[PDB]
């Protein structure tokens, strides 16, 4: 469900610039909180007045010592400052001098802007010469509740329309729910593309007109005043689902349930319409043909049969089975079967084309699993892989897929920019950065740059990562599990959690050799970088890099 | 719709070289507009005559001082030049000397070529020893109009063919439209693969013969002279759509409408042919079997029934529903049902195989949207992403897809060459290059090279792009929206439109640190490059690079 | 089939650390096998006691000379060591001194741990102040045997349920097999996600309860005590296949056989249920309608017909053919046909959507073969390729695909890490590394790094690999086949197996030119590297690189 992000606390600055832009005004803006109260924005009108650019005027106190000149008096120079100290609408009565130097009869409309907090936040100087949400647990399940009673009305009113020429009271309860639905739509919030959120009743009622109220206003019209064709407006209650279509695509099985249940309603109406053709042609047809299948000539036949036989027909016709217990004969009867065969051939390709995809889309992980498995089984038979390695290929692949759900890690990150990519890896690698000792005395830029180059490698039982004689390119960190260290089949050491191993990069200044082996016991969790990846970041932060190597204590210097 | 590009104004030079190549001539060509009227092309015959190459002879005045020698007279050296000053066909009577040096009895056929402008454009020296278009608003909608009356004739003439053994006058109006169609095809333009456009009536009439006129000439033959089989030629009017097939693939819903409506015509003919089998076998069949369904024995049955029942059958047969209200019995009746089942099984796979794809191809953006969404929802459940970041992933992804329609930006550019790739990015980034100050005094090569390395990054509300302590690799430009600047949660500055921020690259000559943060308010539009990307271009243009840094005024030097 | 890897011999160390972690203990661990019996792990409690880190304490004898001080006595310093020499639970009664230096009343609980071997393996010092497998040839084929008798019961009990109101003895044999199935499930092993394997009867019986025994316990209940609805519990024997679903996805044709045979069982039950509707409505229906098709009014009709006609109906209904020899009429009859058409339209899309994919997934190699072939045949017609090269394109492509099965070599390796990637290439290139002379005196790290950069190139008959004048970038090795050497169409030399050719990299220290050509006779097998790829590895191992070039004898130095 789409819900737009709330407006930041400084968004009122955009509207004030937009307001005074509408007046064709000439002005500047200066903050109160900062040291000497410097300028924060100036419009193009102010640039034309003096001649200076935005860059030159910015980061300067709003007393503005450059605006002084020969003709600028000494007495009211104070009458610039004591307005920053006093706060009031007062036109300060003085000339100024431009960049190149020129006299002009200007006048400083000094203003202090004040917000809901009741404090002096921003200065501006013009020149002249009961509430309800839309993503709440109340509103969430109530859309499914609306959808149920829509399906109730959409089905049971065709039953009333065709056949009727406990139930009387319960149908009136559903009519009141739609009247309650309209009143609730006023106070609830909505999301404009630009205006991410908008609230309170001065603004919501305008959007509701000229949208989808004119259609829904017809739904809530049950007049009393024969002739049941007046109740055809209750079918337009179905439009409430069409407008809220994005809500009903959350779960995998829920989308299947809608396309399966709506398939019944398509048949249900056609069943009721098929029956209507039998009633409104009495001069031999299909109903008297049914009257011979079940011995009831004319008296009359059964109501329960007439609805079933019609539904049976329109299912048999639209499903493209085509029995012929019941089938058309007269002109209008065949015309219907042409319509049902034509829409049926369209529907049976359209609706079950999607449902055939939805089952494979629901079981999408296990679909690609077997294709990836057939690559491995072909790769085994192609190369002839023996048993000691056979186990390692299967168990790693089954551990890799079962853990990650066969999802590409970096393929998702490519779409996002580098700022939010770092924030994603910061969330995954929170267990190292926040908890460990050397990363605490560090700025936020250092954390993100490091977070990019980290790699969360997983190690199942008995996996030899690095061996004796190899080049220690990486420098590892152990988050969870329990990792061993061996050499010549003797247990040298064990490491649990929050531990480090590799080499320092200051002493050698070279690619150093390894000392011994390293193997996992449990399904251990660890992290990884490189020598080249680390140094390129650490050299950018020289004052941080001294703190890094001193505080960081590695459990094994491996030579 | 394919329409070839018009021939440039200097394409007549190709035909003149091609003309004098046909004579086995030996010649050169020289321009009038250029300073001293130098040579612009020479054929291989001239290279063989003297011995010099194209490179050596080119960029030399057509007086040709190298062609002089001992035997070349002084009096008629003027009689080379005053032809460039006088203009006439005159064989200049003199010898010349080759590269190595040799006498040969040559003769300069001096010519001034003149075009429609009526001016001296090009010199050549031979040696010896009511209109109509095809992509107009008139022709565009008239193809759809032709297609309608084709469908009118294609349907209503089978009705006349089978059943007939207001309407009399209106059918004759359609016959005249095809006669009008033929006359219009003469004056209209066409597109040869080589000849991009060709016009005026000397050349178009030759292509129309031996193309698709011989078939369309049969369409316009309504002779008066019984026997309605003479009107079978009106079915060949359907070929006018087959030739113009590329026109009817513009809209998404329009292709669906053709394949859906032609499906009816396939049934329509088979319905009329099914009826013809009933009439032309009278010795029990299907028509007398229908005469018992609706009580009409022989007198005769109804015409409206006979057409419907046949259409109902051929739909039921070809749609693969198979009712059996009406069905074959005699030899010829079954032979038809074998033909309809065989084509029906072929058609129901072929035509609705495409229509099943067309609905997913029409909703192709929203199809891949849900697959990309399932990657994110799996990625959320796989990593367990909390609420403050949960919003950022959804809102960025929904903003990114809704803005770009889920289209790859650079994937389209890869097919095109670097010249037109730069022209595409020049169109997108026109708002910076043409309007801003420093890019005005610049050549066209500088604009294209820069345009390649620009990146149009979009920033929704409250998006922190760069933070304090980070390395300012990029140098941004603000086109639209409104962007803030903060540090330690205090509003430092605001920027509107056509503004700049980053660092100068001359003072440091290093990767400098950042000063503070930067965040968006509105759905702001901005651009981006790199330090390495800029300098590699700027160093190629040293005289431009001095103008660049001086005129370019950045609003924030961020240290 | 998933089978987890067995626990290594040092996994009991994890449980001992986990045990003493549960006591809130403070301790260290030291090995017996290593030289001076140094420390191998210490918990965080020991780090807090003294103050030292893991890195500082590790790789130190467990006598611990740093733990001595002024107050540590000289007499019981021996009573640290002689426990390593004697072995017993004894609290060594002495103080110690921390990092900064401090007295504390501590007490060393000296322990020697001993395993099944009966030897002194590890020291610990606490401080205070009939069998059966599940992947055997017996169990493997017995799952297929269980599946057969499940299908026997699942089919033949509906036959007994509906119709019955040699066979008597044989059905009781199947009832005993399920009782045998339960007893076998106790002693057989299983695989927990964490616990890769678990055995012996103290631990297996707990998992079997609260899993899939409560359902299977109902299956083995054949009580004696009319009313055959008691045998409906035998349908729940079908659940034994649902739990063991991963077993039945091995072969390509085996998955097709299950989905094809289960399709019959879906019809089989519906056939038996369709028949039940005929029996249990006797007040005209479908059974008396059948009694007129085959002249048998009431007496009674045939049993063999009643089962076939029902099966014929439910096939005709669910397959979506829809004949109408037998078809519904009464209320309950149509309700069934609505249910069969609804599930039939769902099943015919779901089950045959997979089976349509399974045939193309079985013939998946030959599917992409023709698409790759159409690229080549288009590429031939697009460029117009003559006969001498035409043969080389076809024969290489047909040799490449037929050998490799159209599988990507490196695309499979990308998922695996660099350790196991090297192990895969070590298996493929075993014929060179183990057998040849220069690679014998080499460490394991040298073998893996080389193995990565090797490339198994195949050469069919008459393939010119390298020519005279070319740069010998690669350095080849001949494993199998027979390779020639030529220059100016004269036979210079021949090479068989385990041979080398290229250039030495020490003498030139440059990219040297080639001498002559090289061509294959048989379908030869060979390997390949590069000059840059080799030197980058060899420079890391300087002591190995001297042994490499001396022992390695190349058959042709080619200049």
């Amino acid at each position: 469900v789409r819900r737009g992000h709330v407006a930041p606390q400084n968004t009122f600055l955009d509207t004030i610039i937009r307001k005074f832009e509408g007046q064709s005004r000439k002005f500047i803006i200066a903050n109160a909180r900062v040291e000497n109260c410097a300028v924060i924005y100036c419009n193009d009108g102010f640039c034309e007045l003096c001649g200076y650019s935005r860059a030159e005027v910015m980061q300067r106190p709003c007393t503005c010592d450059f605006l002084h000149g020969p003709r600028t008096q000494r007495r009211a120079a104070a009458q610039i400052a004591q307005a920053l100290l006093g706060a009031e609408e007062r036109k300060v009565e003085i000339a100024f001098y431009r960049k190149d130097g020129s006299c002009f009869l200007c006048l400083v409309d000094v203003v202090p802007v004040k917000n809901e907090d009741g404090a002096v936040i921003m200065f501006i100087l013009n020149f002249e010469v009961w509430t309800i949400l839309h993503y709440s647990p109340f509103k969430a399940v109530w859309d499914w509740l609306i959808l149920l009673l829509v399906i109730y009305t959409a089905v049971f009113t065709p039953y009333s329309a065709a056949f009727l020429l406990p139930l009387a009271v319960v149908d009136l309860i559903v009519d009141i729910m739609f009247i309650v639905d309209i009143l609730i739509n006023f106070r609830t919030t909505y999301v404009n593309a630009n205006e991410e959120v908008v609230s309170h009743p001065g603004r919501i009622a305008v959007h509701y007109f000229k949208g989808w109220f004119l259609i829904d206003m017809v739904a809530a019209i049950p007049f009393d005043l024969l002739i049941g064709l007046l109740k055809t407006a209750r079918l337009l209650r179905l439009v409430r689902v069409a407008r809220k279509l994005d809500r009903y695509s959350e779960y995998g099985a829920a989308v299947l349930f809608l396309l399966m249940c709506t398939f019944a309603l398509i048949a249900h109406w056609l069943a009721c319409i098929w029956y209507a053709i039998g009633n409104m042609e009495q001069p031999i047809g299909w109903l008297h043909n049914l009257g011979d299948q079940i011995g009831k000539p004319y008296g009359g036949p059964s109501i329960k049969d007439k609805y079933v036989t019609a539904l049976y027909f329109t299912f048999s016709s639209l499903t493209s089975v085509g029995f012929g217990n019941v089938a058309p004969n007269t002109n209008s009867e065949k015309i219907f079967s042409i319509c049902v065969m034509l829409i049926g051939s369209l529907m049976y390709a359209s609706i079950f084309g999607n449902v055939s995809a939805i089952i494979q889309r629901l079981y999408s992980g296990t679909a690609r699993y077997h294709t990836q498995m057939l690559r491995v089984r072909e790769f085994i038979r192609f190369h002839q892989i023996p048993n000691p390695l056979r186990q390692r290929l299967e168990e790693y692949f089954q551990h890799a897929w079962s853990y990650t759900n066969g999802i590409d890690m970096n393929a998702v990150l490519k779409g996002f920019p580098e700022c939010l990519q770092a924030d994603i890896c910061l969330h995954l690698n929170r267990s190292l950065l926040q908890h460990c000792k050397p990363f605490r005395g560090a700025t936020k830029g250092c954390l993100r740059a490091l977070a990019m180059k980290f790699k969360t490698t997983h190690a199942p039982p008995g996996d030899t990562l690095v061996h004796a004689g190899d080049l220690l390119t990486a420098l590892y960190f152990i988050s969870r599990g329990s990792i061993e260290i061996l050499r010549g089949d003797v247990v040298v050491a064990i490491l649990g959690k929050n531990d480090i191993f590799g080499e320092p990069l200051n002493l050698y200044a070279r690619p150093g050799k390894s000392n011994g082996d390293v193997r996992a016991l449990t399904y251990c969790d660890l992290h990884k970088i490189h020598r080249d990846d680390l140094l390129e970041v650490l050299d950018m932060y020289p004052e941080f890099s001294d703190h890094f190597w001193s505080s960081l204590e590695i459990t094994f210097n491996l030579r």
